[PDB]
């Protein structure tokens, strides 16, 4: 008997396309994104060129729109160079992206005035998600009350960090997190396995202490979203190793695990991976639209998963139980049993829907 | 300029049909609904005979459908003699209803221990809700932790009962809440005005501490709903005045003069009336379904509004700026302008819906 479960949302991923495409690109990530449940994608703007600009957003607008086989929206990134300029395309993106901490030369902001250059001229009604890690989540946390806005934390990944946010909620601050899987089934344990290489990943792994302080704090956490952070195995095992993981194929298999052991409930998923991205990013529902997934079915992950062009995995080993079987996008069959079977080009911006904009006075 | 908002979901009304159809029945208040900008509303169960059977749900349900204007969904009542016998039909409901504090003969409890065992035989994936005033909510709360599930606190009134919330929500314990819009725009100054007849609701009427409280911690409500609990005038103005106001007509209004005097934003708005029922009590979207407002138009509540039956409003006489304009529902115009042009029959159960039922481990 399989359950039925809605359109899943990851509000983070980077798909790599445009200049990274050997890594992933719109059809084979969302192709990724389809066999792990997920119907909608929000990618991050740090591609080369980076979506810093409205030609660069309409660029890859174009490119997803050609490619992309499940639903998406964009996301604009924040630069040293670009507060002041994004009004006019602002609606039309996911939300603005800051990069608080180790970044590429164009999203990187050297200081704390920029942070608050961008809160105040992005518009007030449109989300702001930050890579802020440690005392960043503090300090951004304070431009955002400064500035009287709301602001979402990304990849929450340490017992600091999401006891900062836990502390931040209870003063009534406007403050939502998400919490990628990694953080929630890997840690300091699994380097030895991993090696320093394929082991990099901002935020990096944390100790059991942290792991056990996310589980614990589970009604903190509003969101997962995978960052799915494709690079090849030769990038990874390489001189320079990029961080980050891919991780769309097995963000729900591994939940699902969880759900299955009593660790969360299904509720505790869905509100996670579907009403909280939905209500946070103002995303619209998808029409016949939904996820089919069997609770049963043990397995265990393999050294890469079928459609993401990492062709790698740091979850290799693990045993999971739950596996999705057919996902329905928009009333077509979009994935099957290790098959997808919509095209690239089959997906939409989801921003361009009359119910994809975010309501604004006039 | 008109703003387009989605369809608003209030989750708690009284429609009073069957029983009670002088006061109000499914045709008048969910014209009322819709005249409100309500596009989906979940009824509550103390009709005659209340909805505390299968029986009772089945009549319920084919009255509704026969006369809804708009979509809905139907709350199964907790009595002394039902806890373990809704299991067939609980899944059909909006939730379960407990009236912890007064209430009829019905749906009267008389022992913490008679709300154990529906806290025990309910779905636990299914919701509850319960009128729990002053100590009552911490009472319930106790209970929903020892059978380890969540709870919905319908229409916190007080001080007391949002900062008792609000410590609960610190502890991570699965609470939400409601406020309807008599305790956030009216107060113990405006009873001279009403009278003790008038007046009389339950909750009752805080103090303006107890609003200033409400609104000081917005943060802590999760949803906005009407209690939209009409009765006539005689009977209001009578020997034994039933509690309650009608307020469906008067809740978005008062709300949007809020929103325009920068008291909450549009965002806290629709999380509260929009995001935040869905996911709640996992109630599906509505497609090709939006609210059309002006944000401008300045008026006065008039001593009755045109469509609940109730023929009165404890308002009359408040200044509020903001007014819908139009509500089209699923592909059709259901209200311009003062004119409701959907007939009774149009609305449907939500909870038949492929996307309404409410997600579960098989
Ligand atoms: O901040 C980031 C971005 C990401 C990427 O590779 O784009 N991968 C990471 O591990 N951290
Ligand atoms: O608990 C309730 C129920 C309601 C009604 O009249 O049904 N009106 C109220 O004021 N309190
Ligand atoms: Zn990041
Ligand atoms: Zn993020
Ligand atoms: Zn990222
Ligand atoms: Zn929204
Ligand atoms: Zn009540
Ligand atoms: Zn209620
Ligand atoms: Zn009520
Ligand atoms: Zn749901």
């Amino acid at each position: 008997k399989l359950v039925r479960l809605p359109g899943l949302i990851d509000v983070h991923v980077h798909l790599r396309e445009p200049g990274g495409t050997h890594k992933e690109d719109f059809a084979s990530g969302t192709a990724a994104a389809l066999a792990g449940g997920i119907t909608m994608v929000c990618a991050m703007p740090n591609t080369r060129p980076p979506i810093i600009d409205a030609p660069a957003l309409a660029l890859a607008q174009k490119l997803a729109e050609a490619g992309a086989r499940c639903d998406f929206a964009l996301f604009l990134g924040a630069s040293s160079e670009n507060a002041g300029t994004l009004g006019t395309v602002a609606g039309s993106a996911a939300g603005l992206k800051l990069y608080l901490n180790e970044t590429a030369s164009e999203l990187r902001l050297d200081s704390v005035v920029q942070w608050m250059e961008h809160f105040e001229t992005w518009p007030s009604h449109l989300p702001i998600v930050a890579h802020a890690e440690q005392q960043t989540v503090a300090a951004v946390l304070m431009v955002a009350q400064l500035t009287q806005r709301s602001v979402h934390i990304c990849h929450v990944a340490r017992k600091e960090e999401i006891l900062l946010i836990k502390a931040a909620k209870a003063r009534g601050l406007p403050v939502t997190c998400e919490v990628a899987p990694h953080h929630l089934f890997l840690s300091h344990d699994d380097l030895e396995r991993l090696g320093p290489g394929k082991g990099e990943v901002r935020p990096e792994l944390g100790s059991r202490q942290d792991v056990e302080a996310l589980w614990e704090n589970m009604a903190v956490i509003d969101c997962f979203a995978s960052d799915h952070a494709p690079h090849t195995l030769e990038e990874k095992c390489g001189s320079r190793p990029p961080p980050g993981f891919p991780g769309l194929e097995t963000m729900l298999p591994l939940l699902l695990t969880a759900v299955s052991e009593g660790r969360l409930s299904l509720d505790d998923l869905l509100q996670r991976l579907h009403h909280n991205p939905r209500r946070i990013f103002h995303l619209p529902p998808q029409e016949d639209t939904y996820v089919e997934v069997d609770l049963e079915h043990e397995w265990t992950i393999p050294s890469h998963m079928p459609f993401s062009k990492a062709h790698w995995t740091p979850f290799e080993g693990q045993k999971v139980k739950g596996t999705v079987r057919r996902v329905v996008l928009r009333g077509e069959v979009a994935y099957i049993d290790g098959q997808v079977l919509v095209p690239p080009g089959y997906g939409q911006d989801v921003r361009k829907w009359p119910q994809g904009a975010v309501p604004q006075l006039p």
